[PDB]
């Protein structure tokens, strides 16, 4: 009996849950009230564990004690030269064990743990799971779970490795554009079609060519930056407020690692704002030696920040056109998922490189991967 089957987008930055309840897909928001979740650990003075907003949340001036992008580690040994690159840009310790990278952290007390990628990931599942379960009012035991198009066996496997740590079965792994396709009900129609699924995230820029036939997907082509997304935006951002303030005041506020996290939160907020009205206001309290902070952006600002950014996303399209042996008239659909898709100026140049052709629209691009992993699992609860 698998009872009532969740969906879960498992993501690098922001995860996402979703359950097929009373003839929809429902998509459920945490105990903090968001419909997305970080992928984030961290750890109270007690020894007490956070995941998810709380983690992110807790101001700290030790960075190297928190996890974050354990998907980047996950299923991968630690002599991949993919590890070996971004362990230079993670504040945690990485160690070789087992032949895998594990997270070695101070969680309290002095104590020292060390946690495979899949135990990390295991615990973002844990608070994925937990989040379904206060809003079904019942245990849930079984997951279809996405994963990139671009993850290979061991990944997979530890992906579901990680399920079952968290005591989820893991019945279905879908890829990612996929799911957004199913989200929108592409794979219901008929004749042979191409697929242009662009997923602009939070660390990561993923590009996909899906051809849909007789109800089969196949991932012709990807593309995209590993390394791109909207924290790159925000980073632009706190540049300029940074050397602002050091205009302003003499002083480098990077000094103060509590600062920079205040100001971050701020900013990223400020730049969601930005995707609905045409200027936000940061402020915040004992910024920075007992001053506070309060400026305001424009949406036309964010854009000149970024402009260069947002124009690099056009280059992994083109390649994954030229990879596809297409060009913009064989697109058939075109996909934006991820969250950082809900930027205007991001929606109007992929319209323009297509020529003026719409996106499909109606479901919110950080829930469309978890809400095709959620019609899946309808199909599987009965
Ligand atoms: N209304 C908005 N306007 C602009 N950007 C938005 C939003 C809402 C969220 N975001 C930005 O989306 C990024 C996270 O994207 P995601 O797909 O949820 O995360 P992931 O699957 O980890 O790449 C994050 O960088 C998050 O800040
Ligand atoms: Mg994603």
């Amino acid at each position: 009996d698998v009872g009532t089957v969740v969906g879960i987008d498992l993501g690098t930055t922001y995860s996402c849950v979703g359950v097929f309840k009373n003839g929809r897909v429902e998509i459920i928001a945490n105990d903090q009230g968001n419909r997305i979740t970080p992928s984030y650990v961290a750890f109270t003075p007690e020894g007490e564990r956070l995941i998810g907003d709380a983690a992110k949340n807790q101001l700290t001036s030790n960075p190297e004690n928190t996890v974050f992008d354990a998907k980047r580690l996950i299923g991968r040994t630690w002599n991949d030269p993919s590890v070996q690159q971004d362990i230079k840009f993670l504040p945690f310790k990485v160690v070789e064990k087992k032949t895998k990278p594990y997270i070695q952290v101070d969680i309290g007390g002095g104590q020292t743990k060390t946690f495979a990628p899949e135990e990390i990931s295991a615990m973002v599942l844990t608070k994925m799971k937990e989040t379904a379960e206060a809003y079904l009012g019942k245990k849930v035991t079984h997951a279809v779970v996405t994963v990139p198009a671009y993850f290979n066996d061991a990944q997979r496997q530890a992906t579901k490795d990680a399920g079952t740590i968290a005591g989820l079965n893991v019945m279905r792994i879908i890829n990612e554009p996929t799911a957004a396709a199913i989200a929108y009900g592409l794979d219901k129609r008929e004749g042979e079609k191409n697929i242009l699924v662009f997923d602009l995230g939070g660390g990561t820029f993923d590009v996909s060519l899906l051809t849909i036939d007789n109800g089969v997907f196949e991932v012709v082509a990807t593309n995209g930056d590993t390394h791109l997304g909207g924290e790159d935006f925000d980073q632009r951002v706190m540049e300029h407020f940074i050397k602002l303030y050091k205009k302003k005041t003499g002083k480098d506020v990077r000094k103060d690692n509590r600062a920079v996290q205040k100001l971050r939160r701020e900013v990223e907020k400020a730049k969601r704002a930005l995707s609905s009205q045409h200027q936000a206001r940061i402020e915040i309290e004992s910024f920075y030696e007992g001053e506070d902070f309060s400026e305001t952006l424009t949406r036309a600002k964010f854009e000149e920040l970024n402009m260069d950014l947002f124009r690099s996303t056009m280059k992994p399209v083109q390649k994954v056109l030229e990879d596809s042996d297409l060009k913009k008239s064989d697109i058939d659909e075109i996909v934006l998922v991820g969250g950082s898709t809900r930027i205007p100026k991001i929606q109007q140049l992929v319209k323009e490189f297509f020529n003026g052709k719409e996106p499909s629209r109606g479901i919110n691009p950080d829930e469309a991967v978890a809400y095709g992993a959620a019609v899946q699992a309808g199909v599987l609860s009965g």
